[PDB]
Parts: structure tokens; C-alpha cells; sequence
């Protein structure tokens, strides 16, 4: 674990992390995809083989050493908010779970179900929080990885807000 585990926001591509592992922002079918999964995928493509895993599950690919953690987050287009709500939920947690059974000490992660698996809605605080709600029990050092300059500083000041 890291010696005081502790949460970060950078707006910067999560392809280029300081980090043990990376949570990517996956599709259920293992593809390519779009956004920070196309670039996960010009990162790290050999960990795309049997990737492909249900919404609410995380599935974790070596490239080399490095793991990939596919976290696959629902797509709000599809789901109604309440299941919606308990999927991301649940994605959250295996993310958890796979980042305590790596052993690693850091993790690089993008807030799921936001942008294109968010049904038009601003889902930043949403997120965070099942972010919060699954990450805090574990000692890795959390680095949150976002793109909008507004989002930083919404972010920055929800992990400011509870220390
Ligand atoms: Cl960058």
C-alpha cells in the first residue's frame, strides 16, 4: 500500500499516468472504442485480448507487467438513472476489488459513465462519488484523470472539501 494513501485530480491523458495500473473506461465488447478507451487502446492493445466483460464488472489484462483494469461503467443512453446508478455502483467496487488483489500501490483512474456513457448529463459529482464510496477502504494512492479544466477544480475541491 502506499505509506499515506491519498486522492489526486490531474487534467491530463490518463495514456500517459505516473501510476502502478490504469482503470479503463471500457466497453462491454472488448473494442477499441472511443475517448479514453481508443486511447487505452493506442496505449496498452495487447491488453484488449479477452477483455470483453458484463456492465457493473471490472476485468483486469496484463500489458508486459502493467495491468489494465476494464472497468465497464453503464451507458445512461441505455439504462434508466436508478439502474444506471446501482451498475456504476457496482463497477466502482470490482475496481476496488482488483486494484487490492494486484497489490499495486497506485492507481490512475477516469470517472466512468461520464461523457459518452452519459446520457447528455453532467454525472462529475455522481461518479466521484461511487468513486469515493468503493476507493476508501483501500491504501493505493487514487489519481483521478480528467480532460476540462472545469472538472479539475470541481474535482480538486470535493477530495480538498473532506481532508
Ligand atoms: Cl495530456
Amino acid at each position: 500500500g502506499a505509506m499515506a494513501p491519498s486522492y489526486r485530480v490531474k487534467r491530463m491523458d490518463i495514456a500517459k499516468n505516473d501510476e502502478e495500473c490504469v482503470v479503463n473506461a471500457a466497453n462491454p465488447r472488448g473494442l477499441p472504442g472511443d475517448g479514453v478507451c481508443k486511447a487505452v487502446y493506442k496505449k496498452w492493445p495487447e491488453s484488449f485480448k479477452n477483455s470483453a466483460t458484463p456492465v457493473g464488472t471490472a476485468k483486469t489484462v496484463m500489458c508486459g507487467t502493467y495491468p489494465v483494469i476494464h472497468a465497464v461503467g453503464p451507458n445512461f443512453s441505455n439504462y434508466t438513472e436508478s439502474e444506471g446508478d446501482r451498475e456504476l455502483a457496482a463497477a466502482y467496487r470490482e475496481v476496488a476489488k482488483e486494484v487490492t488483489r494486484l497489490g499495486v500501490n497506485s492507481v490512475a483512474i477516469p470517472l466512468l459513465s461520464t461523457g459518452v456513457y452519459s446520457g447528455g448529463k453532467d454525472r462529475l459529482t455522481q461518479s466521484l462519488n461511487h468513486l469515493f464510496t468503493a476507493m476508501d477502504s483501500t491504501d493505493a494512492d487514487v489519481v483521478i484523470y480528467c480532460r476540462d479544466k472545469e472538472w479539475e477544480k470541481k474535482i480538486s475541491e470535493a477530495i480538498q472539501m473532506r481532508t
